[PDB]
């Protein structure tokens, strides 16, 4: 009708119509970028982003320890025992630990002068979790004494030095904001698996968890590393082997851990790692294994007439089906999709992890001929009953 | 030995340890935070920010066509009949294009004013191109004019003013830098599928690709849109059912448009779009078609006794094995995970998805027995039959 009729034509598009934002800004007006949603995935990726960078001072050599809880209040604290965050002027004006908390793109990790391997390498995590809490606490070790600093909505206010210390190290405790998170409710289970994965890959390293919310405690110490990760996957599964496979290499600017072993199951157990990072999406590093491991397991197989000349290849499905496997790559220079860190990038990664698993698992199939067979027959049986059911479907 | 020992011990870390990079630095330093890696994935993340601009234009209404050129020498022209980029000074102090190609977090996306709905928001994608090629050329067209400007290495030259026209758009052309990428090698086919897509979610848009490297000329147009998404997805997998299911729904700030259709292949082929954008690896929208369909199913299998009560439930696997669908939500505040959008994030997104899902899908198979009997002979036939192949495994 007429009356519906509304003076609705666009605005002009011009010049006013872009805006800057700040960076910290940017953060709060996008936090998808960052930490992929404001929902329980992305609340945790608060707490991983501090905890990645006192693991990374433990993958240096300074850290021994780092200690998380989660107080009553909802705040999270992490503390480390490595070198701490410099508190000196930096060339900007600002006490260095400010820097790092209010401006992107600023860190130690564009290098490999004070972290030669780290998870860490945007400049940007510390930063992400001030921007996304009402309040941030630091309490930094150095230079024989304790310093404090705070951050009110992300803005620092005066550093204070406090009493004398031989000790070093640095405590985080953040305060999520409820106005960006749809839930501040971080979940123990989440924050214990990711830290036990962390203590796996470090296996010199102790991580503590306490929830002093109204299980509350867990310490997270694994001197058997990736061998006993896998054991620890296959605890519900059953292994179909009595041996855990685990081998490592090293080229060029990085190396490589694995260790694996099948079980009973029909699940897809593989765990990928850079620097200690989880890339649950994997990447070059998890594309290397695949392809390594179908083509030993294809020759292995055709060599010993296990798979008929007539029968069709095993997939990498049917071949990681039952499989539980961990990947661990130490990189200088890693390229990690996003801030998330969801998947590996180096191209030369993928050759790299490729050319390792080819040699290790070819030698290791012919050395172990009654667990290789069992495999093999594993990844048969099951394939051949898949399609028999599948031609009976009507 | 003696002679084998070195004064190698660690640099002391203090705040010259902290380095900040300039915005085009960190793209250049970090290239996987905003593209992934270096690799053929990355490169072609350079089209698909310069098309996503295009598309936003032609969802807002203004563009009805976006050509693609690669040249011969390796550079790509993206052109569109939209606004065109403003070329006025922005208040900065430079030509609004100039802020564009140069700042981070700078753009027309952060509210609804300029653009209602679009794949951009993070004010970064453009930049990101103009960092990593050795050239980016812009022709505008707008106010009664061309307008030319070049960025050599991302910096800016002269913004120049060409000959009158009546038309507006943009046209990009960009050099790919040889020592970022590991190829710069396009992928034709690569290409050809992602414009594809845009052109089903955007029926009344015509996308052109020409390749002049020595098929080279494609043009995408549907007007069928999201069905005739689904009917190319089965071309080679044989459907199970004469209809494709088409459905929609609405909300405060979103909308979702869901075709699907089963087929006798054992392969799920589900894409999912926000904002016209491919998010790879799912998120909100695809967890709460997920929940749906898997909710839809075993209470239309047990209401109708297709299932026996004994039985186990159909799982999300069961039930999605052989699945075409192609889930497209529009959303005013989008959520994505990422410069790479992998994901999307909105947790009020997942509700409302699953919401119309339930309804539409609970309507459709309680209309449709005949075709609703096969999908759910499909799904148990199947799963029954990898069982007994499973349970016969020696
Ligand atoms: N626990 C810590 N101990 C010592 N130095 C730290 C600690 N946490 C942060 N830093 C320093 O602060 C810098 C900035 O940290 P952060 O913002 O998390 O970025 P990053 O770790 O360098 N990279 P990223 O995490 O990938 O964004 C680090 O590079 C270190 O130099
Ligand atoms: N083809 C185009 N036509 C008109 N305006 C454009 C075009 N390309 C870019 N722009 C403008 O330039 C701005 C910056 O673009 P870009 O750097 O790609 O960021 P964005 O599209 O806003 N967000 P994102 O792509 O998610 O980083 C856009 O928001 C528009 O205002
Ligand atoms: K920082
Ligand atoms: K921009
Ligand atoms: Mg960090
Ligand atoms: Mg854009
Ligand atoms: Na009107
Ligand atoms: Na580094
Ligand atoms: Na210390
Ligand atoms: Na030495
Ligand atoms: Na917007
Ligand atoms: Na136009």
């Amino acid at each position: 009708s007429m009356a519906a009729q509304k003076n609705n034509a666009p605005k002009e598009y011009g010049a006013d119509s872009i805006t800057i934002l700040e960076g910290l800004e940017a953060v709060r007006k996008r936090p998808g970028m960052y930490i992929g949603s404001t929902g329980e995935r992305g609340l945790h990726h608060l707490i991983w982003e501090v905890v990645d960078n006192a693991v990374d001072e433990a993958m240096a050599g300074f850290a021994t320890r780092v200690d998380v809880k989660i107080h009553a209040d909802g705040s999270v604290e992490v503390r480390d025992d490595g070198r701490g965050i410099p508190v000196e002027m930096h060339a900007t004006g600002m006490p260095t630990i400010d820097v790092v908390m209010t401006q992107l793109h600023a860190g130690g990790k564009f290098d490999g002068e004070t972290y030669a391997v780290s998870g860490g390498l945007h400049g940007v995590g510390v930063s992400v979790v001030n921007a996304l809490s009402t309040r941030l606490e630091a309490t930094v070790l150095r230079d024989g004494y304790e310093w404090f600093q705070y951050y009110d909505r992300s803005v620092p206010g005066k550093l204070k030095q406090g009493g004398e210390t031989k000790e070093t190290g640095t405590t985080i405790r953040f305060w999520a904001d409820p106005e960006i998170f749809e839930t501040t409710d971080y979940n123990f289970e989440t924050v214990a698996r990711r830290l036990q994965e962390m203590a796996f890959l470090n296996k010199g390293l102790t991580i503590e968890l306490t929830d002093e919310r109204v299980v509350k405690h867990r310490v997270f110490h694994y001197p058997g590393g990736l061998v006993d990760y896998v054991k620890h996957i296959n605890r519900t599964k059953t292994p179909i082997q009595q041996s855990i496979i685990d081998f490592d290499g090293k080229g060029p600017g990085h190396e490589v851990e694995i260790a694996m072993q099948w079980n009973a199951g029909y699940s897809e157990s593989v765990h990928t790692f850079a620097n200690t990072i989880n890339t649950h999406e994997g990447g070059t590093h998890e594309e290397g294994f695949r392809a390594a491991l179908t083509s030993v397991v294809n020759r292995y197989a055709k060599d010993k007439k296990l798979l008929k000349d007539k029968d069709p290849n095993l997939t990498g499905d049917d071949i990681r089906e039952g499989l539980a496997a961990v990947i661990s790559v130490k990189v200088a220079e890693p390229q990690f999709e996003g801030q998330t860190k969801t998947k590996l990038g180096n191209t030369e990664v993928k050759s790299f992890v490729q050319k390792i698993c080819n040699e290790q698992l070819q030698h290791w199939f012919e050395a172990n001929p009654a667990e290789a067979k069992t495999v093999v027959n594993k990844a048969v049986s099951s394939a051949q009953a898949r399609i028999a059911a599948r031609k009976a479907r009507e």
